[PDB]
């Protein structure tokens, strides 16, 4: 606990009563846990609370039923309907439908969050901590840090706990605390005392809070503050939502929906108009107000069943569910969106290191220069074994190993590795592994020293903790480590200016000690060390010297190369001015050029499959990142972007290459284009928005800071695990796997909700515009009704609930990742679907109002009444226009609508059947793909059989169909609606578009 960042950096360091460069003792860490406990939010609970989840009513269509639901309740209240309880179950056959979807909907969400706080609670965040049980930095779980422990920081990292600057190790540090401040562009810290105690956040330029990212540099810290006590902890609790407006294909369906309300409308009113000259009819004696009613409750009825209510929760749900997938496949999402629009994908960018590799970095090949004499030039080459950080290894020359220290050269090398070097290692006792600190590149490096022991240090008798850093420790014993130039990504390389170490001879010179991209290095390079001897650069030793590069970085092993140099004689440090970050290239000039070292980094297994996948997909895939154009091409051969042997000179570009094409060729280039080479992050981003430009969405892949402009701007960026939390911050999506297969997985996910949105359209619309047609049909080809208002709500209750939301759990179309992208701009509906959708909403309507009349007509229990209706309804009381005045009231039988409201029922259960897929067969996709939409169908159809027999049910409804015969013709004439859509899906197959 400390009250101040207004107190030096001393005073803080006294009041915890610890030594800045060791940090706290086990004892003092025992106590600190004790006096403040972990450092966490106790919060993690409570996100939604059962009844807000409850709470998607609010809805579009919902309210709409929702009203439904009260004029029924007040029409009912005044004694009437038609019937005098039959105005009672109106209202519940409306709440039925909204009540199950209401439930699956919040399952799925409850589910979806369950899975999504397994995953982010899975892998602990840890911390980097000086502290007095080991020399070096160790990681811990940030749980555990307490106030007064000193922290490293450096670029890319998360602050751990709030922290009182002690210590800048660059030039500059720039953090990002958005989060905190809505400061947008990240901002400058110094080490000086900020006198008000008062003073506002963005006036603690000396401090760094918990859940900020470091945008540049490195620091050393002390924390003040941890858990609740968090500037950041503080405030969790509180915010109006900076949470947020739907997803885009959400947004659509919403305005789709919006639309269909419209149409809806019209034909309703439409319903209460074409009618109303039966409004004087025996039926309700005739009143100047009952019919009118009357048709109105037909009318609203008739909008309940039209209205898909279900279309809100469908699309929420295949979202949650969606996110659950993912979650399974360790896949965070950190909005919504990411799935659907990473579904119409055309363009997956990608950084190299770390992302589409491994980063696990080892240093196998190394050379300095051995002979220059005139044209000739050799050089001492070397080996090393270990893939792993870990310091156990060997170097060879000549399958013989060697002492390093034999070779002056390599003694430089390891120098340099070892003083221009912001990473370490540590070792995990309990995993039992040496794990990086810092970047995997520059760990590597401090691994190669401790192999390389040049100084013949004694480390077989230390621990494997001190085994760790041993070595590269002698050497920062040896030199005095004034400052450093941070590495950045324009000049490709990184300075450290040194001094001899006890002071012992003052002016036997200082040094600088250089590391970088080998051809900017050995650009700058006018000398050339042979062994302790410098001597000029020259065109043939350059040669030299580059064309082991391209060997070594176009070969089998692919390595990552790094030139190291000194530069003798720097500048007086009164000379040199740190302020400007862009002086630092000239700085590093004049230089002598010690050796190279090559890298093994492997790439991931997964990978190229992927890629594959992304081809048969019809998805680009493309590389971009900052190292070498050899190196980069030779692993896009390896990983399958570019085949074994292919020219590649039209489609991989340098940084260089690419900006000295005009603006127009560049944007054709990213069109080509598979592999960007040394680039920097504003090249990133450039290609992005290249490929933006032709309306495609992209996708952005990376792990590091300088991904993160590219990650912004794409349309979905994916962040490593691995990588750095301000690459993670900058995503809508990481792998907490590191694993790239997830990736395709989740575009055929996306591809899959689309489909499945589609399929539930299809459903509903096809089955209810038959539904509509059935009651015009009547009215016009002017027959008795074929149902009635609550008639009209159960067709609605068991053909509008769970057989649609059900859909939503379609399987995968058999070719869902074999077809191109969809263009995010395609029609909702196609022309050619929306004919089919009157296809079969017409053979629906036609079939049930045919079901009626087969009744009356043809029926062996109905009437005779033979061809022609007998021509009209006239008949009323008794014996009338006479025309076979036989039969009385026949008309009003229960019967003949029974067997429409059977119809209607069974045949949209089987056109539900057409809807597992778009244009497959029920012949290759079967109805046990989709068992949830069976059980579904089942519970209507059992729900429909209880109404029928179960004894008072029927009144309520009406009168009960001779199960035997009646289902059979029932059953005849709706089975085929699959007969129809399937030779429609034979059309849109058999020929094709899309
Ligand atoms: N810490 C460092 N110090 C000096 N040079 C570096 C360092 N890290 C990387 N480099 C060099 O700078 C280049 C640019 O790195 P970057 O732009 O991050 O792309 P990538 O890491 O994928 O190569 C690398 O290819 C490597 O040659
Ligand atoms: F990991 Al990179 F460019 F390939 F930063
Ligand atoms: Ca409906
Ligand atoms: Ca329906
Ligand atoms: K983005
Ligand atoms: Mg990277
Ligand atoms: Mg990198």
């Amino acid at each position: 606990m400390e009250a101040a960042h207004s107190k030096s950096t001393e005073e803080c360091l006294a009041y915890f009563g610890v030594s800045e460069t060791t940090g706290l003792t086990p004892d003092q860490v025992k106590r600190h846990l004790e006096k403040y406990g972990h450092n966490e939010l106790p919060a993690e609970e409570g996100k939604s609370l059962w009844e807000l989840v409850i709470e998607q009513f609010e809805d579009l269509l919902v309210r709409i039923l929702l009203l439904a639901a009260c004029i029924s309740f007040v029409l009912a209240w005044f004694e009437e309907g038609e019937e005098t309880i039959t105005a009672f179950v109106e209202p519940f056959v409306i709440l039925l439908i909204l009540i199950a979807n209401a439930i699956v909907g919040v399952w799925q969400e409850r589910n979806a969050e369950n899975a999504i706080e397994a995953l982010k609670e899975y892998e602990p965040e840890m911390g980097k901590v000086y502290r007095a049980d080991r020399k070096s930095v160790q990681r811990i779980k940030a749980r555990d840090i307490v106030p007064g422990d000193i922290v490293e920081v450096a670029v890319g990292d998360k602050v751990p706990a709030d922290i009182r600057i002690l210590s800048i190790k660059s030039t500059t540090l720039r953090v990002d605390q958005s989060i905190l401040t809505g400061e947008s562009v990240s901002v400058i810290k110094h080490t000086e005392p900020v006198p008000d105690p008062r003073a506002v956040n963005q006036d603690k330029k000396n401090m760094l809070f918990s859940g900020t990212n470091i945008a540049a540099g490195k620091a050393l810290g002390i924390v003040a503050t941890t858990g609740v006590s968090t500037e950041i902890g503080k405030i969790r609790d509180q915010m109006a939502a900076t949470e947020q407006d739907k997803t885009p294909l959400q947004q659509k369906l919403d305005e789709f929906g919006e639309q269909l309300s419209k149409v809806i409308s019209l034909i309703c009113v439409a319903v209460w108009l074409i009618n109303i000259g039966h409004f004087n009819d025996p039926v309700h004696g005739g009143s100047w107000i009952r019919g009118a009613i009357y048709y109105f409750k037909i009318a609203v009825a008739l909008a309940v069943a039209a209205i898909p209510e279900g279309l809100p929760a469908v699309i929420t749900t295949c979202l949650a569910l969606g996110t659950r997938r993912m979650a399974k496949k360790n896949a965070i999402v950190r909005s919504l969106p990411s799935v659907e629009t990473l579904g119409c994908t055309s363009v997956i960018c990608s950084d190299k290191t770390g992302t589409l590799t491994t980063n696990q970095m080892s240093v196998c090949k190394m050379f300095i220069i051995d002979k220059v004499d005139g044209d000739f030039c050799s050089l001492n080459e070397f080996s090393i074994t270990g893939s792993t950080y870990a310091p156990e290894g060997e170097v060879l020359k000549n399958d013989k190993p060697i002492r390093s220290g034999q070779f002056d050269g390599l003694v430089e090398l390891a120098t340099i590795c070892a003083l221009c070097n912001d990473s370490s290692l540590d070792f995990n006792e309990t995993k039992g592994v040496y794990e990086k600190v810092g970047e995997a590149t520059e760990t590597a490096l401090t691994t190669l020293v401790e192999k390389m022991n040049v100084f013949n240090t004694e480390v077989r008798n230390l621990s494997k903790v001190e085994r760790a850093n041993a070595c590269n420790s002698v050497i920062r014993q040896l030199m005095k480590k004034e400052f450093t130039l941070e590495f950045s990504r324009d000049r490709k390389s990184m300075s450290v200016y040194c001094s001899p170490a006890k002071s012992s001879r003052a002016a036997v010179g200082n040094k600088m000690f250089v590391k970088g991209a080998p051809e900017g290095v050995i650009d700058r390079c006018n000398y050339v060390r042979v062994g302790t001897t410098r001597v000029p650069m020259t065109g043939p030793v350059k040669e030299k010297i580059l064309s082991v590069i391209k060997e070594w970085g176009t070969g089998r092993d692919t390595l990552r190369c790094l030139a190291l140099a000194t530069r003798d004689t720097p500048p007086k440090r009164e000379e040199m001015v740190l302020d400007d970050s862009s002086r630092f290239m000239e700085y590093e000039t004049d230089l002598t050029f010690v050796g190279v070292v090559g890298m093994l980094d492997p790439p991931r297994k997964e990978v190229m499959g992927s890629i594959q996948l992304c081809r048969d997909a019809g998805i680009r895939v493309i590389m971009i990142t900052g190292d070498n154009k050899g190196t980069a091409i030779a692993i896009c051969r390896r990983i399958g972007i570019f085949g074994e042997n292919e020219e590649v000179a039209d489609r991989a570009y340098t940084g260089r290459e690419f900006d000295d094409l005009p603006l127009a060729e560049q944007r054709e280039a990213c069109r080509r284009a598979c592999c960007f080479a040394r680039v920097e992050p504003s090249h990133k981003s450039k290609i992005v928005e290249y490929l933006q430009s032709y309306d495609e969405i992209t996708a952005m892949t990376g792990d590091g800071v300088n991904d993160a402009p590219a990650l912004k701007k794409a349309e979905i960026g994916i962040a490593m695990g691995s990588g750095t939390a301000v690459a993670k911050t900058a995503s809508e999506m990481v792998l907490a796997d590191d694993n790239f297969s997830t990736i395709v997985a989740a575009v055929e996910e996306g591809r899959a909700i689309y489909n499945n949105m589609k399929q539930f359209i299809r459903y509903l619309i096809s089955s209810n515009v038959g539904e509509v047609v059935c009651i015009f049909l009547t009215a016009a080809l002017g027959l008795p009704e074929a149902l009635i208002p609550v008639q009209l709500l159960w067709v609605n209750l068991v053909t509008d609930g769970l057989p649609a939301t059900a859909l939503g759990f379609n399987p995968p179309d058999l070719d869902i990742m074999d077809r191109p992208p969809r263009s995010p701009k395609e029609p909702l509906i196609s022309g050619w679907l929306f004919f089919r959708y009157m296809a079969i909403g017409g053979y629906v309507g036609a079939a049930t109002v045919g079901a009626a009349a087969w009744w009356f007509m043809y029926a062996e229990d109905g009437p005779g009444v033979t061809y022609h209706q007998l021509t009209h309804f006239m008949q009323c009381t008794e014996d009338h226009p006479h025309f076979e005045g036989l039969d009385c009231e026949i008309f009003e039988a229960p019967e003949p609508m029974t067997m429409a409201l059977s119809v209607l029922v069974t045949i949209e259960m089987c056109n539900a059947l057409n809807s597992l897929s778009e244009n497959q067969s029920l012949m290759r996709m079967p109805p046990w793909v989709n068992i949830w939409l069976l059980g579904s169908i089942c519970l209507s159809m059992s729900l429909h059989f209880l109404i029928l027999y179960v004894d008072p049910l029927p009144m309520i409804f009406k009168l009960k169909a001779l199960d035997l015969t009646q289902w059979l013709m029932v059953l005849k004439i709706s089975l085929p609606v699959i007969g129809l859509d399937e030779i429609l899906k034979f059309i849109a197959r058999n020929y094709l578009e899309g």
